[PDB]
C-alpha cells in the first residue's frame, strides 16, 4: 500500500514549480498535509479491508484524494472554522445545549425561501440542529417522498436553487442552527443518469448498480431477504424492460448502488464533499445497513458496510472535519450500536427508544422500557443518541425478541397486540394509527400516524396532551440529542387526503406527513388550546434541557421505582426523572427514595417535592427532581 507522502507529492504534481511553492506555504495545505499524515492510515485500512488487492484501489485512492484536497481548497473560511472547533471538540454532539427538529420543506414551509422565512420560529422554538427532508431532483408522482434521487446536484426545482439552499444553510449558521441534510448513498433513482448509462451498457457506468440476466440468482438472494416494503414488490429485486433483473431493496424505481465496485465509492464521496462544502453539519446516512451484499445472507448489517461508513468517515477527517454522521439503521438492537463510534457515524438514531416510548403507553409497564435504558443505553466516549418520538417514518417494532424473552415476553405476540392496539383494533385504544407494511410471510407490521393521533389527540383524550408531553421528555432527558418531529409541538393531526391521492395511497407514511397546520401555530401561545398546552409544555422542557448542565453528556442510571408503571433513571447522578406511563395516579414509597434528599426542586411543575415520605404521580406526569 502506498503513504500520505507519497499521495501529497503526487497531488502537488498538478501545478506548475512556482505554484506549488505557493500552495505547501500555504494555511490550506497544511492543514490538509496534517489531516492526512493523522486520518489516511484509517482510510488506506479501512478500503483495503473491502476491496484488497483490487486493481482499482491505488488509481480511485488517487483520483479521489486530489478531489479531497480541490474540495478542502475551495472549502470556505467559515466552515473551515467549524472544522477546526469539531476537531477539538468531538463532544459537541453530547451537550444538553442541543435539540434538534425536522421537517420537509415543502409541506412545513413552501419553498427555501419560504424555509427560511421560518427561521425565526426555529430560534423561538430553541433549535440548534434542523434535518430537512431530501430537497434534491426525483421522479414526478412517485420518488419515495424524495428518497429516490435523480440527481445529487440539482435542487427539486419546486423549492428553489442551489443558491437557495447555500443561503438558507448560511442563514441557518448565522441563527445557531446546524443544517442537517440526507446522504442518500444506498440507492439512486431509476431516472438518474448513473442508472440510465449504466442499464445502457456504458463502460463509464459498467458495474454501478446490481443487475443480473434473469432470475436466477435474485430467486437464490430472496431466499434470505426480508423484505421492506412488501407491499411493492417481493424479494429484493424489479424487473428492467428488456427482461434484466436489478436489485432494488425499496421501491422498484429505487436501484441499489453497488458498492464492491470502488469506483461507486469514489463517486458517493465525491458526492459527501459537494454536500460539506454546502456547509451541511450533518450527513444522515440514509439505510446504511444495506450497503454489502452477500448470497447466503441476509444482506444487511455485514462487515464490509461498517468499513465503508469508517472509510467515508476518514475523508471528513481529511477534508471536512466538521461534517458528522448520523446513522439510519432501523434493525435489531445489537445491529443497531455497531454503527455509532467515532471513527465511524457519531450519532445514530435510536429507534429502540423510540419504540418502547409507544410500547409502554400501550401496555402501562415500563418493564421493557426499563431493560432498554439499564442494558443499551450507555454509548462509546464522543457519541451520542439521536432520541426522538416520531419521524417521516412508520413506527417499528424493533426491540429485541432475546431481550423481551428473558422477561417473559414472546415478541411476536406482543407485536400482534402493538399493531392491533396502536390501529385502534383493540378494546380501549386511545390510538388512531394506520397501518404500514403488513407482512404475510412474518405476520410483521408497522405504524403510520403522528405523536398526536396515537396518543388520542384526534378524539381529544383528556390524557392525550399528557401523554406528548411524557414521551418527549424523556428523549429531551435521558441523554443524546434529542429530535422533534415538526408540527408535534403543536399536535398537528393526521393527514385528511393521502388516501385517496393515487401518488400516496399505497404508502400510509403519508398519514402522517402533514401540511404545516396555520390554525395550529397560531394557537400556539394560547394555554386554553391543545395546540398551546403542547406548545408551552414542551417549550418549557426544551428551556430547562438547554439551561440545566445537570442533563449534559449522553449516560444513565436507571432507578428502580418498584412501580411497574413508573420509568426512573439518574442524570449527572444530579437529576432524578419519573415517568407515570399509567393513566392512574402512581406512588414510588418513601422506601425506595431512601437514599434520596428530604426535599427535592421539580424542573418540570416547579414544585418543592418531599422525598422522605410517598410520591404519587398523577396520570402520565413526569417529574425532574434535582437531587444534586
Ligand atoms: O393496556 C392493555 C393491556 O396491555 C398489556 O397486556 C398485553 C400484553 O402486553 C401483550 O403481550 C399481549 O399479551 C398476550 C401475550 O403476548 C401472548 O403471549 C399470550 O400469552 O396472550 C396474551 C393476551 O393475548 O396482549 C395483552 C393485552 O391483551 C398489559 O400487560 C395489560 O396489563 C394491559 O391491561
Ligand atoms: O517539484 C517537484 C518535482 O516534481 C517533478 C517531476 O518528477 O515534476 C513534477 O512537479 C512539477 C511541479 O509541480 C510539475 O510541473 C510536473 O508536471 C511534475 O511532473 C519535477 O519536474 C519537479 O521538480
Ligand atoms: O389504511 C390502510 C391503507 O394502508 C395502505 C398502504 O400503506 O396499506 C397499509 O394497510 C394495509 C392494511 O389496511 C396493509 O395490508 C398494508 O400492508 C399497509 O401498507 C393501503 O394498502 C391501505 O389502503
Ligand atoms: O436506597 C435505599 C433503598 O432503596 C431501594 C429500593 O429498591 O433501592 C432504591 O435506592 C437506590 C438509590 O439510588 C437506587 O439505586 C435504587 O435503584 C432504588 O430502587 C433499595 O435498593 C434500598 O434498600
Amino acid at each position: 500500500s502506498p503513504n500520505s507522502q507519497y499521495l501529497k507529492t503526487r497531488i502537488l504534481d498538478i501545478y506548475t514549480p512556482e505554484q506549488r511553492a505557493g500552495i505547501e506555504k500555504s494555511e490550506d495545505w497544511r492543514q490538509f498535509s496534517r489531516r492526512m499524515d493523522t486520518h489516511f492510515p484509517k482510510l488506506m485500512n479501512e478500503l483495503d479491508s473491502v476491496y484488497g488487492n483490487n486493481e482499482a484501489l491505488l488509481p480511485m485512492l488517487e483520483m479521489l484524494l486530489a478531489q479531497a484536497w480541490q474540495s478542502y481548497s475551495q472549502r470556505n473560511s467559515s466552515l473551515k472554522d467549524i472544522d477546526i472547533a469539531r476537531e477539538n471538540n468531538p463532544d459537541w454532539i453530547l451537550s444538553n445545549k442541543q435539540v434538534g427538529g425536522v421537517c420537509y420543506v415543502d409541506l412545513f414551509a413552501g419553498d427555501l425561501k419560504g424555509l427560511k422565512d421560518k427561521i425565526p420560529y426555529f430560534q423561538e422554538l430553541g433549535l440548534t440542529y434542523l434535518h430537512l427532508m431530501p430537497l434534491f431532483k426525483c421522479p414526478e408522482g412517485k420518488s419515495d417522498g424524495g428518497y429516490a434521487v435523480s440527481s445529487y446536484r440539482d435542487v427539486n426545482p419546486a423549492l428553489g436553487t442551489i443558491g437557495d439552499l447555500r443561503e438558507v444553510i448560511a442563514a441557518l449558521h448565522e441563527a445557531g442552527i446546524s443544517a442537517v441534510v440526507d446522504f442518500i448513498f444506498n440507492h439512486t433513482s431509476n431516472e438518474h443518469e448513473w442508472a440510465q448509462r449504466c442499464a445502457a451498457g456504458d463502460p463509464l457506468f459498467d458495474n454501478f448498480y446490481y443487475i443480473f440476466p434473469d432470475r436466477r440468482m435474485p430467486d437464490q438472494y430472496d431466499r434470505t431477504l426480508k423484505e421492506v416494503f412488501p407491499d411493492q414488490h417481493p424479494g429484493g429485486f424489479s424487473q428492467l424492460e428488456d427482461g434484466r433483473w436489478v436489485w432494488t431493496t425499496f421501491n422498484s424505481f429505487q436501484w441499489d448502488l453497488n458498492y464492491s465496485n470502488p469506483w461507486v465509492f469514489r463517486a458517493m464521496a465525491g458526492e459527501m464533499l459537494f454536500l460539506a462544502n454546502l456547509g451541511v453539519d450533518i450527513l444522515r446516512m440514509d439505510a446504511v445497513i444495506y450497503i454489502w451484499k452477500q448470497m447466503g445472507t441476509s444482506c444487511i448489517n455485514l462487515p464490509q458496510a461498517h468499513a465503508l461508513i469508517r472509510a467515508f468517515n476518514a475523508v471528513m477527517r481529511i477534508a471536512a472535519p466538521a461534517v458528522f454522521f448520523k446513522s439510519e439503521a432501523i434493525t435489531h438492537p445489537d445491529q443497531v450500536v455497531q454503527y455509532i463510534g467515532q471513527d465511524e457515524c457519531q450519532i445514530g438514531y435510536n429507534p429502540l427508544q423510540m419504540a418502547l416510548l409507544w410500547n409502554t403507553l400501550a401496555t402501562r409497564e415500563v418493564n421493557l422500557l426499563h431493560q432498554a435504558l439499564t442494558y443499551r443505553h450507555n454509548l462509546p466516549e464522543h457519541t451520542a443518541w439521536v432520541n426522538y418520538v416520531r419521524s417521516h417514518d412508520d413506527i417499528g417494532w424493533t426491540f429485541a425478541d432475546e431481550d423481551a424473552a428473558y422477561l417473559g415476553i414472546s415478541g411476536y405476540d406482543h407485536r400482534q397486540f402493538l399493531n392491533r392496539f396502536f390501529v385502534n383494533r383493540f378494546d380501549g385504544s386511545f390510538a388512531r394509527g394506520v397501518p404500514f407494511s403488513y407482512d404475510p410471510s412474518t405476520g410483521d407490521a408497522r405504524v403510520s400516524g403522528t405523536a398526536a393521533a396515537l396518543v388520542g389527540l384526534a378524539q381529544d383524550d383528556p390524557h392525550a396532551v399528557d401523554r406528548i408531553k411524557l414521551l418527549y421528555s424523556i428523549a429531551l432527558s435521558t441523554g443524546g440529542l434529542p429530535l422533534i418531529y415538526l408540527g408535534d409541538e403543536v399536535g398537528t393531526l393526521n393527514d385528511d387526503d393521502w388516501s385517496q391521492d393515487s401518488n400516496k395511497s399505497d404508502d400510509s407514511r403519508w398519514a402522517h406527513r402533514p401540511r404545516y397546520n396555520e390554525a395550529l401555530y397560531a394557537q400556539r401561545n394560547d394555554p386554553s388550546t391543545a395546540a398551546g398546552q403542547i406548545y408551552q409544555d414542551l417549550r418549557h422542557m426544551i428551556a430547562v434541557r438547554q439551561s440545566n448542565p445537570r442533563f449534559d453528556g449522553g449516560r444513565l442510571v436507571t432507578f428502580n421505582t418498584n412501580n411497574k408503571h413508573i420509568i426512573g433513571y439518574i442524570r449527572n447522578n444530579a437529576l432524578l426523572a419519573f415517568g407515570n406511563f399509567s393513566e392512574y395516579p402512581q406512588t414510588v414509597t418513601a422506601h425506595t427514595l431512601q437514599a434520596m434528599p428530604f426535599k427535592a426542586h421539580d424542573l418540570i411543575g416547579g414544585k418543592t417535592v418531599s422525598l422522605n415520605q410517598d410520591l404519587t404521580l398523577q396520570p402520565y406526569q413526569v417529574m425532574w427532581l434535582e437531587i444534586a
